[PDB]
């Protein structure tokens, strides 16, 4: 499922993400345009092996299992394809877990390099909310 804008919003609003951890609605909605585009069925391969999976491009190197990521952990319990899901529930459950693991948000580089310092709120201007 392709997300709009105000669309996921409020599904995140919904599960929780407002403020947690300190991260403002913004925050999520802005990771999530530039990981995926707001699309739950993108994934990437990374240089290790590892693969990016969903809205959230949580990684299976720590937090899911995919089955073909040698040596890797499983933090969320998850397959890895629950994460493609146009339920964004367990996207949003593990994120949970990924950003109070010491590291807040700046485990996302394109949240680091494209959102963090920027006028996030601008990501839900304009929604009904
Ligand atoms: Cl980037
Ligand atoms: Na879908
Ligand atoms: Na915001
Ligand atoms: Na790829
Ligand atoms: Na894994
Ligand atoms: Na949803």
């Amino acid at each position: 499922k392709v997300f709009g804008r105000c669309e996921l919003a409020a599904a995140m609003k919904r599960h929780g993400l407002d403020n947690y951890r300190g991260y403002s609605l913004g925050n999520w909605v802005c990771a999530a345009k530039f990981e995926s585009n707001f699309n739950t069925q993108a994934t990437n391969r990374n240089t290790d092996g590892s693969t990016d999976y969903g809205i959230l491009q949580i990684n299976s190197r720590w937090w899911c299992n995919d089955g073909r990521t040698p040596g890797s952990r499983n933090l969320c319990n998850i397959p890895c394809s629950a994460l493609l899901s146009s339920d964004i529930t367990a996207s949003v459950n593990c994120a949970k877990k990924i950003v109070s693991d010491g590291n807040g948000m700046n485990a996302w580089v394109a949240w680091r390099n494209r959102c963090k310092g920027t006028d996030v709120q601008a990501w839900i201007r304009g929604c009904r909310l």
